[PDB]
């Protein structure tokens, strides 16, 4: 299935896991098949049958049969051993060796994974979705998470700068396409590195108990900022709907890096002029991002307050019972409402 | 046992930390107990006794038995090594690791700080007192003192043109709340960060003995402005004595940035009217500001002065003699008073 | 050989320092020792003589073959192997390791450069001067010495802008103790710091091969600074000489940071009334700090201009032909003094 | 101290073979010295006095600290660990490495064994009595044990068979000294490599309790015989006493292979004219192995009867009443004994 599900489950912690190090530790090989079928019936033979529950020490004693063990594909039911598994001899495999010819052929046939460990050594290896993966110890894991992260806070303050500097040239609006769209480039590309260090968290899984945490201490609220950032910013006669938000957030994906830093590819993926001077060109926000910070409030008032103004600027020159004209919203609200806005002008 | 006393006992410098740095180069675990009593005594059970003064190679020695290091009440006194924990389960515990749970148990047991090593990573945890803190790299802390103290200078920029704006109106004297309040508005702030970093400064010790010294010209006489400006900036029927400036700048602490942010709250932190238009009151300051610059000038001949006077403008109208005519005040003393009030008319 | 000259015989790029990396590299242990004496002999057992060139693979194999390598004192000849440094139980050592022990106290006996690489790690060790230094990798130097440069840029920058306001002041020059010795403990400051990553540099030597144009760049001209201010500024009947000057010089630097910040010490270091009734004193500039700015102009020029003003302010009420009726002066010569002069009042 | 005493304490089934084999499991190395002098103490320096009880665990755990394990004379405590071994350097030595020559030198300056487990390794060297023993395998033990098992047993095939020979020749009144002492010839090697076989068991200590009772099966009754033969082939004037046997007994014993190759030595040693015909020449027997495999005989009656008699002849011409007229032997003994020579004689 999915490689970052099976090597999910090849985090430590799991039994799989404790099975694999007490294999690694025992200075011998084994060859574990995970799930069973009507093909990996068909294709193991000379095997026993056991039937029985997983148990973190029945895979580290069956493994030393001189064969591989096939397992249940919720790693539950070890329901064969010491089978040699012999797929079709026409797959093309690369490998040198019996053991991780059989593995890489068996793990084409059924895509279930096919773990080999060599044995007189200590390495794991994973031949799921037609991918060898040789698992690394926590010690690099670590490492290159650890300058990833450096990385990480980088970026980070580079792109709380610029957004500053937006949020303050909108406090006194005056505001152009050049700064909205680094903020946009800077928000997706951090979005990128938070989405390569999320599958480095999945692939430690619970030895790594902190680098998560950092992740929510660190990059904090991207995604509502990139929801209000792609509902507020986008060249429409009117504001986009949670459909167009996610068709625009599917096409930002997509576009690999070399698009992400290309400013007309950012501009046609909300739809703005391909020109030079679209750079240049000046427009006002719709407010979204701006009275966001303001805490307490519901969505459906603001996407109403939204349509019922049309611009920050139509708030910014809100007179003190304009809010109570919108539909919808009280005397007190809206008035605690200004509270807020009036401490941003200054 | 508050975690900053243990935080500054693991300071860089401290031999403590020379031995824990050793550990760390040794590529092994540890698990230390700074303390030993009949708790600890109940926990311990299976180990050698020592009784050997403390040394950083002697605890990266015993470091490599795969135990517990029992050090004494100030951790110079190695006591017991190899000693197996076995604290009660029956507390709750949250961490991942059986190494960390029995370590937070203990500390849970006991009151005294654990500190555990992980093997083959460079992590370090703290569980003084119940809480639990990973000591970081020097170049993290380094990197965030060095973030927040230009927010120190700009805070203490913009405190500088506030009291300098503050002291040409009082130079021709108009006073309202806001204009008289904002100056301690920001000394509340900059010396909350300046206690937040000076907290950093102190958890280094020695490594980062330049923050300590940037802090020290930065702040400046801090605390003396903020004890003369409660004594100044306050509507009470009489100056305040030490017990009311102490008693003021306590509320002033309590206050949290809810309570600080607003002008409002403050003024009933000095005791004021609620109403808006309060905001546009004025009233006579005691004169603490404009005369405390005067060179090779006794406190308490400013504070003999503010009794005999009450206010700014009897300062600034002085004669030549009115100052000699008060008691405890000479001839060449009074001279020289006046020389600053005449030169700071401009 | 010094201690900052065995770490530079240690830094990068050295041969000595290439062959100790080609032993960390190899995961072995090595006890390279330099030197040669009756005491080397004479403690030094059980090993063979060479009598071949220095290279970098002599020491990494005669240190795999299980003993200490004895170097000649300028580290080019070696002439034993396989010693067992043996100095007596007598001297103390604290260190935990045969190995090492025996190194302290080779050292301890024996002021030599003695290496003692321990296998398992990537640590190399010094123990000369009474105290052992753990050669640290390039990394946490270069984060330390990087923590300086913002310290000392601020520095430079502190220097810069109080000297020019003394120097606009000097033009019209009435002289404070706070303010002409305020430029004298900046400097010192600066020289300090100026020191201190001069010794990280040379603890660092070729892979920072930047630091040093950092510090060119940076601080240009320090030495020169304080012989300038110390020679103009000197309170003293008669002229201060080279001599007085460079007494001066070891007189400020024996001063302690708690002696450099009051001003009283560094009065009395120069020679004035220490008295806080001083604290106005004025003086008049001798003429080396202003006209030293002349372009092409020699320090024998300045010295004999001195001799035959004594002072800056009568130079400025000079005229246009005075300087040439200096002895050893021309016309066309002084007329560019003057010039020049003329121009520095602005 | 013995070599072959350590040796067998070694042996397997002991706690201390248990304690190394737990370091040698591990992978670490182990600097053991069994015993603790004064002299040991003054050379022990640089460690934790422990005077704990001696358990495998603890063994295998102190080893891990790098130095030397210093147990008690007769093994039951650790009483030293991790302590320097700076032993007199003037005392000569062959070994080279610090290890491998400060464990000697120790083993000289007192004799107790120093056994030192190199890590890494699983060579275990004993360095007592002055000479170096590396244990071994015991694989290799059996096998050698087997091969000169085998050749043992051939020894005492050729040796009954010769004896039986003797015996036959010896119930016909006629005697030669070759075959008389052709016996004692073979007796005295196989002896020898009884003593052989006996230094192999005793290494071997419990895994191959095998060898023990083929040994007790094979040699069966030996001294029996060596004394009985020495007691009755004699040519003095009366047979030898008790002293006068276990002196014969030593005798034997301290001649060597090429002096009981010889077969006119081993004449000698008896005490024989040096020429060849007294090999020639014929002597009486004094009975005592002819009758002493008549089952129910005591030591002091057969004594009796053959001071009494003095020759088997004069066994076989005595009658019935004579023996039993002989004081201290019984009617139905007397029929009885001449049952047996009856029987003998046949």
């Amino acid at each position: 299935p999915t490689l970052r599900e099976t090597l999910g489950r090849l985090a430590p912690g799991t039994p799989l896991r404790d099975g694999l190090e007490r294999i690694l530790r025992g200075r011998t090989g084994a060859l574990i098949v995970l799930g069973y079928d009507d093909s990996v019936e068909a294709i193991c033979d000379g095997g026993f049958v056991l039937d029985v529950r997983y148990a973190p020490t029945r895979l580290r004693e069956l493994s030393k049969m001189d064969g591989a063990v096939v397992l249940s594909s919720d790693g539950s039911r070890i329901l064969r051993a010491n089978v040699q598994l012999v797929p079709d001899p026409s797959i093309p495999t690369d490998e040198s060796g019996t053991r991780h010819r059989s593995a890489e052929r068996t793990a084409i046939q059924t895509g279930y994974p096919v773990i080999s460990v060599s044995h007189s050594m200590s390495i794991v290896t994973v031949y799921v979705a037609g991918e060898r993966h040789v698992v690394p110890d926590s010690a690099t894991i670590l490492s290159r998470a650890n300058q990833t992260i450096a990385t990480l806070e980088r970026y980070k303050g580079r792109l709380d700068e610029v957004s500053r500097q937006l949020s303050t040239a909108e406090i006194e609006d005056f505001v152009t396409l050049r700064d909205v769209m680094t903020v946009v480039q800077r928000l997706e590309m951090v979005r990128r590195i938070s989405l390569e260090i999320d599958a480095d968290v999945v692939e430690l899984g619970t030895d790594g108990r902190q680098l998560k945490l950092q992740l929510d201490e660190l990059v904090g609220d991207n995604e509502t900022a990139r929801e209000l950032i792609v509902r507020d910013y986008h060249a429409n006669p009117d504001p986009p709907t949670a459909a167009q938000v996610a068709a625009t957030l599917e096409e930002l994906d997509s576009l690999s890096d070399s698009e992400l830093l290309d400013f007309t590819v950012l501009a046609r993926v909300f739809g703005y002029p391909s020109t030079a001077e679209a750079q240049d060109s000046a427009m006002s926000s719709r407010g979204y991002r701006a009275m966001a910070a303001i805490p307490r409030l519901q969505f459906a008032h603001v996407d109403l307050l939204v349509r019922s103004f049309g611009s920050l600027q139509n708030l910014l020159a809100a007179s003190a019972d304009d809010l109570q004209s919108v539909d919808g919203i009280g005397s007190m609200w809206a008035r605690h409402i200004r509270e807020g806005l009036s401490l941003l002008a200054e």
